[PDB]
């Protein structure tokens, strides 16, 4: 059972196909359109079935060329309404029907960020982006909004001629629109069945740039050449995610970069990974991110979660699979740097919501829950540290990545729940039932707080970043002449996050520590997103009335709720600084991401 989805379970009936037909209207804010579900019966005598809406303005309702009855439920809440649809002739178990709904969308669709010419890179053109995850395609169209329903989808989008349209798809031509020659008509294939969270749609000013055999960058022109060089290393990831999951399925991997205001590091979205613009640091010291949206396309994508309880399984497999990839590229000493470094993450999870809270449990009850509000690095880290102590404890990487392999080949194209993962990790390794035996499955499942056992990582590359954070909280007021540029001199960008990560978790340190730490270090000057984020976190925290301009800027002129979210949060925290926190989100509000806004607010409690 879906408590996250009102519509028919897929017990009931499954969605096969979409045909989604559409218009993209920029100065309504709307999506108008049909979208043509092939529905096939699991039940003898079926009558009606139900979709979920969410904000949507119901034309009509057309199956076998005549329009039907349909009824929209009162709104329940983040839950949107339910569409329950009146079939004209009942049908048999295993019968497939074409459902043609006439919808259009809300201008406040929180699927989607309608961006003004102002809002871009160009200025001459506005821009349209989607969001789906976890249960925001139901704001797009109607439709089984639940990852335990897999579909294949074709779509038509009418565009203004000047734009271009990309979706979570193959490119299957573009033509003028018959009905405007002011617009274009972009058509789309994927063949390959998807949950529904998995439909992305962008509409704008892009250009692209081949950078690997199978992948093209997309962005508007300003910022085609930095993308390319940026995510050189694509193709030699993919190669590797291909050895550890085994064939890519998809096609094309192209990747699109987005506008400031993408609320994610990264999309998975099939054929077209969507990714922020704070990746481009200009030396590929963030393509972790990548490595990672390329792994979905085994954990997550061919194997997805049933329902949004067991998100786990998308995430720590999928980040399992990520240090896999930098760890082939960088080294076993590197993998277990970012293992560490998860783990640290991991602890500051647990701290902010409390060892005792519900969403620091593995698997979850999202029974009126948000999605959006559950959301937490807890089922990446949780689940990575789960599967990196299955590792040690089975044998090692490379026993462990059989599995894996293994896992992904039994379970493509499906959706599975932790019971079902389970069962297959015990089937496979039948031999070692004893070790799995000791594993205490009810802490590591289902109860709150960090896991009953940490793994075992090897400190090479974090003990200097360890060693140097330790000197400046043990440092008092005449030990801050030692510090010299010359501390970091051997560290790289990743060590230079985890020193900064490492004082962060001791933050606040006295007002003359930090002063000094910008004197001898010059953390002002990096436009590494990552580093500058926790600099400016570790500089609020520790009262620099400085930094408050400079945190302000970073939250507002981009919108990647890892860095917006708690910048906010720390700047309201900050006497201060807090009455600046409010009516800047305030006045930003309305030209904000629907979601980032929604969360900005509660994290804030703004009316
Ligand atoms: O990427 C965007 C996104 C992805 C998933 C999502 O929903 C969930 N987040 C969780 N966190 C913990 C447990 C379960 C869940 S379900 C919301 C937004
Ligand atoms: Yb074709
Ligand atoms: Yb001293
Ligand atoms: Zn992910």
């Amino acid at each position: 059972v879906d408590t996250c989805s009102l519509a028919s379970p897929a017990s009931v009936c499954r969605t096969k196909h979409l045909h989604l037909r559409c218009s993209v209207d920029f100065t309504r804010r709307t999506l108008t359109g049909t979208a043509a579900l092939t529905v096939q019966s699991q039940e003898d005598n079926l009558r009606s079935l139900v979709l979920d809406t969410k904000d949507l303005t119901i034309e009509k309702v057309v199956i076998n060329g005549q329009e039907v009855k349909y009824a929209l439920g009162e709104r329940q809440s983040y839950k949107g309404s339910p569409m329950e649809i009146s079939l004209p002739i009942a049908l048999s178990k295993n019968q497939e029907i074409v459902i043609e709904i006439s919808f259009e969308t809300s201008p406040k669709s929180s699927a989607l960020q309608w961006l003004t010419p102002e809002q871009t890179s160009g200025k001459e053109h506005p821009y349209l982006f989607s969001q789906c995850q976890a249960i925001h395609c139901r704001a797009i169209l109607p439709c089984q909004d639940t990852p335990s329903v897999k579909l294949t989808y074709t779509a038509e989008v009418s565009v203004p001629k000047e734009l271009v349209a990309l979706m979570s798809a193959i490119r299957d031509g573009e033509t003028p629109d018959p009905e405007d020659p002011s617009r274009k008509i972009y058509k789309f294939i994927q063949k390959v069945p998807i949950p529904c969270y998995l439909i992305a749609l962008v509409v704008g000013a892009l250009e692209s740039r081949q950078i690997g055999p199978r992948t093209l960058v997309w962005s508007e022109k300003e910022q085609v050449e930095k993308s390319a060089y940026e995510f050189s290393e694509t193709e030699s990831m993919l190669k590797i995610a291909e050895d550890l999951g085994g064939p890519y399925v998809w096609g094309q991997y192209d990747l699109l970069v987005l506008p400031p205001s993408f609320p994610y590091g990264g999309m998975e979205n099939p054929c077209l990974t969507f990714v922020t613009p704070t990746l481009l640091a200009g030396d590929k010291s963030l393509s972790n991110v990548i490595a990672h949206e390329i792994s979905h396309s085994w954990t997550g994508n061919l194997v997805t979660n049933k329902t949004w309880d067991h998100f786990w399984l998308n995430e720590g497999h999928t980040v399992y699979l990520e240090r896999h990839i930098c760890g082939r590229l960088f080294g076993e000493k590197f993998r277990h740097f970012n293992a560490l470094g998860g783990w640290g993450e991991l602890q500051n999870s647990v701290k902010t919501f409390g060892e005792t809270h519900p969403f620091t449990k593995l698997v979850v009850d999202l029974t009126d829950i948000d999605p959006d509000v559950a959301y937490s690095s807890v089922p990446y880290e949780k689940g990575f540290a789960l599967l990196f102590y299955l590792e040690q404890l089975l044998g090692g990487p490379e026993i462990f990545l059989g599995f894996l392999k293994a896992y992904v080949e039994k379970f493509s194209y499906k959706s599975i729940t932790t019971d079902d993962w389970k069962d297959f990790l015990y089937s496979y390794f039948k031999d070692k039932v004893d070790v799995l035996n000791q594993v205490d499955w009810n802490a590591w499942l289902y109860s709150p707080g960090l896991p009953p056992i940490k793994p075992n990582y090897d400190m090479t590359l974090t003990n200097a970043c360890i060693a140097l954070s330790q000197r400046w909280i043990t440092a008092k007021e005449d030990d801050l002449n030692s510090f010299n540029a010359t501390d970091l001199k051997d560290l790289s960008s990743h060590q230079l996050n985890e020193f900064l990560a490492q004082t962060l978790q001791r933050a606040p340190l006295p007002l003359g520590h930090i002063k000094r730490m910008q004197e001898v270090y010059n953390f002002n000057a990096i436009n590494n997103s990552e580093i500058r984020f926790r600099w400016l976190r570790l500089c609020i925290q520790s009262k620099w009335e400085d930094a408050i301009p400079l945190a302000l800027k970073m939250a507002t002129e981009q919108g990647r709720m890892k860095f917006t979210r708690p910048l906010f949060k720390d700047l309201a925290a900050f006497d201060k600084s807090h009455d600046q926190a409010v009516r800047t989100y305030q006045e930003h509000k309305a030209s904000m991401h629907p979601v980032t806004a929604m969360l900005v607010g509660k994290d804030l409690k703004v009316d």
